[PDB]
């Protein structure tokens, strides 16, 4: 209906966008360098550190494996 | 057969790419802050204001929940 | 395999990703104002002027619209 | 769980957000001007240059067919 659910903040412009997990885990990349592994609630469940912005936006395999370029120029295979 | 069904006006760039919900409404951020959900006739249905450009894409969860990053930092969850 | 099937070319850089449709015609923009569609087999279907550079991805309806933005400032919806 | 499975050095920034093949095969644009197809285990399977960089994000088709822009101006349907 438009109204907010909630708001999670990382520490830089988010123009990575967002992929959904089978068990509606939201993953997103950060021009922080990290990609963001949030719980649909709006916990955190964890992220990854890479070495440059994460402009690219997330993929999941089949088997759950999340894939995501990032400007450190490496391509990331991330389990769940 | 590439005839123009419609066109809707926001107040910036679309550089955001639309998602499609389960009844056919179309969201999608512009540059000039908000989340767009535009019902498949054309009208808009709301429009959600945050804090800076909208460039990610946004995604659609199991249960109908919006996620989007902006690039005010935050990844967000709007309600249908 | 990894060898060229085909390649078409626009009048811009593609930095659009393209969309396929239920009968395998891809869509895409380009920097050139355009939206593309393509026949599967490399020929071009039809192409549709927008306002300005076509960065946005297209997304294809349930009933066969595809909807992209522009820089323009629209959100466009495409009959097939 | 957050912990890294492999990561693939390409020769840019890897902008482009990747596809995932019915393999598992994983395909991803750099801008170091080529298409990547990775196998799910971290290894190349192949890599296609283009003559610009690859901001665009592959599309599978139905025939397994990829097809990714290029800063080159074109839209390439690459065989599997
Ligand atoms: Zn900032
Ligand atoms: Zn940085
Ligand atoms: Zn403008
Ligand atoms: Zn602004
Ligand atoms: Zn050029
Ligand atoms: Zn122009
Ligand atoms: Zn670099
Ligand atoms: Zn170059």
């Amino acid at each position: 209906n438009g109204k907010l659910k909630w708001k999670f903040e990382t520490g830089g412009s988010v123009h990575s966008s967002p992929a959904i997990g089978q068990d509606g885990t939201i993953y997103v990349g950060s021009n922080d360098h990290y990609l963001y592994a949030i719980n649909p609630n709006g916990k955190l469940k964890w992220k990854f550190e890479t070495g440059g912005s994460v402009h690219s936006s997330p993929a999941i395999g089949q088997d759950g494996t999340i894939y995501v370029g990032s400007n450190d120029h490496y391509l990331y295979a991330i389990n769940p």
